[PDB]
């Protein structure tokens, strides 16, 4: 049996929504330790690993290990009908169902669902700790909307240590943004090219943290990387 | 005929709570009240609306009228004016509509609806409840998600409803919340009909379910100072 | 040419303005200001734009440009235009630049494109004042009801397939009425068209008379102002 109770479930359903757009399903590591989710789209250019450590949830329980089936689809729809809600997961043993129970404020109204779980156990590899050449802080909502704005000129978005460049049939738009809360270390200068499409699918993570931090180098994926409070973070991985 | 009423608002709320269930209905102009009765096209469904010629400020109707009026097209005039304006009724056969603060005034088209109203009974319910009227938006929307069919069951109530994601039950406790249950019961209902009833919920906040094996459910939700509104569904 | 405006959002209003109506238009650079005068697909209306150098902080224009541009990728290029950015042009492409430290850069290509008529200004029988957004509602409550509105002197005028409607006002921000009285059906559509352009004031005049189109004009805050000319349906 899997049991953690989240006080402030709005941390499930921004999650949710932040990888809703992107995959639709992935191998939950369901350990004692935390969750780890890894998984990728299916056109195989982009990785989403959540980290959730047990110490979060306010009350967490996993006697077993266990690798969930979770349609992602399904479960945000789901998470969507609660954003005071103490949310609190329960994964009967061996039960094909994840339940999920919202608990308001005021014990007045609650809501129990169940969720269909399904067979998608692969065994989630590790990245090692690399080193980047050039790494930047800055406001979640600016690179929002940096990768928005420059999202209606052309389809990717060249990015410099700070300036970021798109091109398009309609012309051409350079956004720099010089240090300040912005900060950026360059070991060594890159210049990387990323499909705009998909960055606008990692700005869905947003209103997880005000900061988001892009990480580049010339031999690894870019690493954009939203903190979750306390309970971990949440990495994206896009190649150029 | 005339009728003001200062509170513009209201008369507004109620045209945009039946426009999407009944599109044509014949409306008891009666000295008494503002009396509408009618049914949707499915016929799974009823309204009966009573409006007070206490709540108009200045209420004439003499001779009895039977108005059959296009709330599609009244719908549209009635949401022309804002919620500050104050709006007078007048017939002799063409509706007309006044709407001051500059002052618009519009006509809409009458047209041939007279079906005789019939005659409802105050019937005993077995579960009655009273919610605040968000809760019931709510659950009913969440639960639509889900699927399309809410099972009201009651307990010294829940809602619950079972689809091709999952299925959901939520449970509510004795604004305030109030459950007189003579009889245990309990029914399915169709959410897409229950959540045509919502669009009334601007109206006022409290919403009653009165529910009961061998009649229909109604939700009554009550306009102040004036009538009510009351929707009849059929179990499934 | 460059013009630098530090009221950002008045061109951002501006190139809003205009986007539906003309989707083409030739802005003849001058030195006195940038003038826009262009025609609508159907040719029943037409829309002139006066920005004045006097609201640009610096303005240098040494030469007679006439920069075509395309006024929808115009306002698509002024997105990302937070409302108190600072923006300038410069000068076969046209430079936009935005500064807040964000200091993002845009290019954009121009069109090459026709002449320019020169209106007069001519005897109006009837001039309403009112509030500019209060105009957009009596255009939008009417349109409900049909696709043209009866204007006359001032009470407006639609009828439809719903029934007649009609909205009146009286001499009073306030109201100012003036000649001979006038009633002229003028296209809704292209009504709506022009009310687009309220961002930008809270005063429209409906500059109307008989032997001339009815002018919207719009006053830019201290910049200039923006006329629309619609003829009467017949
Ligand atoms: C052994 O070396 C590898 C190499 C690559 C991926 C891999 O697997 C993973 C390991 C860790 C984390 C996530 C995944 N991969 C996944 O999670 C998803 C499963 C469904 C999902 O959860 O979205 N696999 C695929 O998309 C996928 C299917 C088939 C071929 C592929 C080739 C390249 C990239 C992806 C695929 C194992
Ligand atoms: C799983 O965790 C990881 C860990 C580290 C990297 C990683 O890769 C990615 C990361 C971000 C974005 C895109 C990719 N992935 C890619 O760019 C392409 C997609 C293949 C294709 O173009 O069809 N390669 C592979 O996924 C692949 C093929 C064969 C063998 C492999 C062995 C190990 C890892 C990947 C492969 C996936
Ligand atoms: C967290 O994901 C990671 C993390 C760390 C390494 C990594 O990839 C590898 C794994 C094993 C062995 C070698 C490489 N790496 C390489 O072979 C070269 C190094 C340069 C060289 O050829 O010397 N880089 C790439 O291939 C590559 C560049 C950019 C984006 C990419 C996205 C997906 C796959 C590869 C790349 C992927
Ligand atoms: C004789 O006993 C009855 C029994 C049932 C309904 C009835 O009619 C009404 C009574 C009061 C108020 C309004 C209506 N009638 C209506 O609402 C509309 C027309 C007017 C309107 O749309 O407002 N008719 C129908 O729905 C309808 C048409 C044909 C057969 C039906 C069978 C079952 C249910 C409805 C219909 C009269
Ligand atoms: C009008 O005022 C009323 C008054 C009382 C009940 C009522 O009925 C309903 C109320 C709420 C929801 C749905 C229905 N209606 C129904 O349940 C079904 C229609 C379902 C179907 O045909 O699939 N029958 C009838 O309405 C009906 C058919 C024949 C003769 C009748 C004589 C009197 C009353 C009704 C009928 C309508
Ligand atoms: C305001 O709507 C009403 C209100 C009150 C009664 C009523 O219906 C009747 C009218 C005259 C005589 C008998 C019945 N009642 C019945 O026939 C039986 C009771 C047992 C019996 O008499 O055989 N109830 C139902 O059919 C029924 C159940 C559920 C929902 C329904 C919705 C529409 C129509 C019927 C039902 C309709
Ligand atoms: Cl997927
Ligand atoms: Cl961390
Ligand atoms: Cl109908
Ligand atoms: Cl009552
Ligand atoms: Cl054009
Ligand atoms: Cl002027």
């Amino acid at each position: 049996m899997f049991e953690a109770r989240l006080v402030q479930g709005s941390i499930l359903k921004k999650v949710l929504e932040a990888l809703k757009d992107l995959i639709n399903e992935a191998c939950w590591d369901i350990s004692s330790s935390g969750v780890n989710l890894q998984s990728m789209d299916s056109s195989h250019v982009s990785l989403v690993q959540l980290t959730l450590r047990s110490e979060g949830f306010d009350t967490y329980r996993c006697d077993r290990n266990l690798a969930m089936g979770v349609n992602l689809t399904s479960m945000s729809k789901i998470l969507k009908c609660a954003n005071e809600d103490i949310i609190t997961l329960r994964a009967e043993d061996n039960a094909d169902t994840l339940a999920l129970v919202f608990e308001a404020p005021n014990q007045e109204k609650v809501s129990d669902y169940e969720m269909k779980l399904m067979d998608l156990d692969v065994e989630q590899l590790g990245i090692p700790e690399q080193e980047y050449s050039c790494v930047v802080k800055m406001p979640s909502g600016e690179f929002a909307r940096i990768c928005r704005d420059l999202s209606h000129i052309g389809d990717a978005v060249v990015i410099s240590c700070v300036k970021f460049s798109a091109s398009g049939e309609l012309g051409n738009g350079n956004i720099k943004l010089s240090q300040t809360a912005v900060t950026i270390e360059m070991n060594e200068p890159v210049q990387l090219t990323f499909a705009l499409r998909y960055l606008n699918f990692f700005t869905k993570a947003t209103p997880l943290s005000s900061t988001v931090t892009l990480s580049m180098s010339a031999d690894v994926p870019l690493v954009v990387e939203y903190k979750i409070a306390d309970m971990g973070h949440l990495k994206y991985y896009l190649a150029p």
